[PDB]
C-alpha cells in the first residue's frame, strides 16, 4: 500500500500546472485539480484540508 498523493517530489521541472489533468476535489473546501493548484493550495491550506479528490469533494 501507500497512498501516493505526494506533490513535492513531482514539482519540478516544469511539470504539474495550468492544463489540469484531473478535476480533483478537496476535503470540504475546494474543487480544483491541476497538480500545482492542489499542492500549492494544500500547502498554504492551514493543515486541515484533507482530500476526497474523486470528482466533486
Amino acid at each position: 500500500q501507500g497512498a501516493q498523493v505526494d506533490c513535492a517530489e513531482f514539482k519540478d521541472p516544469k511539470v504539474y500546472c495550468t492544463r489540469e489533468s484531473n478535476p480533483h476535489c478537496g476535503s470540504n473546501g475546494e474543487t480544483y485539480g491541476n497538480k500545482c493548484a492542489f499542492c500549492k493550495a494544500v500547502m498554504k491550506s492551514g493543515g486541515k484540508i484533507n482530500l476526497k479528490h474523486r470528482g466533486k469533494c
